[PDB]
């Protein structure tokens, strides 16, 4: 996938946007732009409002100015985005017709949504037991273990939806850059992996500090607090509140505290094993290729839909992968999530990943594993034998906040 | 501002307030604010703020709340960066400790008036009978930001009725690489899109 990052950055054309004007700047030193078509497009959250084609006519090391016909000014809520492509109409010795040489994308304007949720004709039904809390609402039931504190299971009818409960994740299947040159034998105390291990990040014990469930007029509120500890030391504190309403939409709210003295965590999110296994995946966010926070300039914000198969990158040496960023809505099966996060979704748990040495040794698990990240650490790569993730990409704020909405269809 | 929703419920452990407002202008929505107030058996009111800023609006100078206190005390005591006024792009000199000074010293007599006095990375603020807690930045004076921005000389300023309190969970950089063009570096602009901050109001 890194290739694309490369292609994007080394492009021969550079674009600037000013008002309704696109400035094209050439970076060729000898040729004129003579096999080049500029394609522009406008869209509202993935929805195409207007397209256009403009032929490029720029002189090596020169500029062009492309004027935009008046642009659609929607009212519906959403993100207005502008996207340009440079296409080569004719083939060449090293490229077929239609080839794409460059692209750029801009966020035109945003329209925040101030619309109130439809009134409901009923409310969830909170139910207590020695073992858990059961909330129902029609055919949908959610169950919350009282000893664990987590949403341990969910139903759509008679059908159970999870294979593993939905819990906080703060680790990752260490990347090559993460490992550096550390070996069982030779341990490099600087590689992030070693720091993570030694800190106990991998073996920390989640503790419930407080579970609570309440019925309110319009909905049911659940509340938790957990702590993760390693050898007497607390590394993280997870404080959440779930809120299920008449519509059957669960609202998750996460608030994380990271001990200042602990190695920056690779991640701050949730994860669970789904029971379902669908064909495609569809999302509204940076895509379609794998992208990380310090590697996603080649990624364009739009509506992607691919086969599950394309969400796992088959690196010869298994580790975290498939991530996609800046996601706003994600659909798999009858589910659907919304917020602002990054995610990955495949048939292999991080564990597996982190234990299999060769991709051919990997075996597909029972359902689909989902990692939903509120924050993810950069992958780096200035070099593979030392820490390379720059500061800006280290989860170091101390306090993280996230919110999700989880619903079906 | 325009109310979108204002509920209330009694919980086993506390009363829970819940609001949501939208600020508009000429048909556009600049910000959406969402809070949860939660007064407990302790008389401790936890505030939860979650802002949404229209991506096509000029990043805002700040993100917080204000109010005019009816009280007026001699000192101020805080546990944050101090002891001198400090902004996000100008606080390396500041130390994190326990600060106690005269209300007077929390104002900066700049000859030509403006926002001033902010202190950052505060986790505890004490004034009178009240104590705030969290992680935010504040400023405390006898002047309103409105008065400040209306009075062109510092000598024509006058103390308002109580004590105007400003509590920000995020404030913009002051800049000043030059004073004839925007000098505020990107890292110091409030361009995130969504901001969240928590507060806990309590009295003694």
């Amino acid at each position: 996938p890194a290739l694309t990052e490369a292609k994007h950055q080394q492009q021969f054309f550079q674009f600037r946007l000013s008002g309704q004007t696109i400035e094209v700047t050439s970076e060729y030193l000898f040729r004129h732009s003579d096999n080049e078509l500029l394609h522009w497009m406008v869209a509202l959250d993935g929805k195409p409002l207007a397209s256009g084609e403009v032929p490029l006519d720029v002189a090596p090391q020169g500029k062009q100015l492309i004027e935009l016909p008046e642009l659609p000014q929607p009212e519906s809520a959403g993100q207005l985005w502008l996207t340009v492509r440079v296409v080569q109409p004719n083939a060449t010795a090293w490229s077929e017709a239609g080839h794409i040489s460059a692209w750029q994308q801009w966020r035109l304007a945003e329209n925040l949504s101030v619309t109130l949720p439809a009134a409901s004709h009923a409310i969830p039904h909170l139910t207590t037991s020695e073992m858990d809390f059961c909330i129902e609402l029609g055919n949908k039931r959610w169950q919350f273990n009282r000893q664990s504190g987590f949403l341990s299971q969910m139903w759509i009818g008679d059908k159970k939806q999870l294979l593993t409960p939905l819990r906080d994740q703060f680790t990752r299947a260490p990347l090559d850059n993460d490992i550096g040159v550390s070996e069982a034998t030779r341990i490099d105390p600087n590689a992030w992996v070693e720091r993570w291990k030694a800190a106990g990040h991998y073996q920390a014990e989640a503790a419930l500090l407080q579970c609570t469930a309440d019925t309110l007029a319009d909905a049911v509120l659940i509340t938790t607090a957990h702590a993760w500890q390693h050898q007497g030391k607390t590394l993280f504190i997870s404080r959440k509140t779930y809120r299920i309403d008449g519509s059957g939409q669960m609202a998750i709210t996460v608030d994380v505290e990271v001990a200042s003295d602990t190695p920056h965590p690779a991640r701050i999110g949730l994860n669970c094993q789904l029971a379902q296994v669908a064909e495609r995946v569809n999302w509204l966010g940076l895509g379609p290729q794998e992208n990380y926070p310090d590697r996603l300039t080649a990624a364009c914000f739009d509506r992607w839909d691919l086969p599950l198969s394309d969400m796992y990158t088959p690196y010869v040496f298994p580790s975290e992968n498939g991530l996609r960023c800046g996601t706003r809505e994600l659909n798999y099966g009858p589910h659907q999530w919304r917020g602002d996060f990054q995610f990955n979704i495949s048939r292999y748990s991080q564990q597996q990943l982190m234990e299999t040495s060769h991709r051919h040794l990997l075996h597909a698990e029972e359902g689909t594993w989902l990692n939903i990240d509120g924050f993810h650490m950069g992958i780096g790569g200035d070099d593979s034998w030392s820490p390379s993730v720059s500061a800006e990409f280290q989860l170091s704020a101390g306090r993280y906040h996230y919110q999700l909405v989880w619903c079906q269809k």
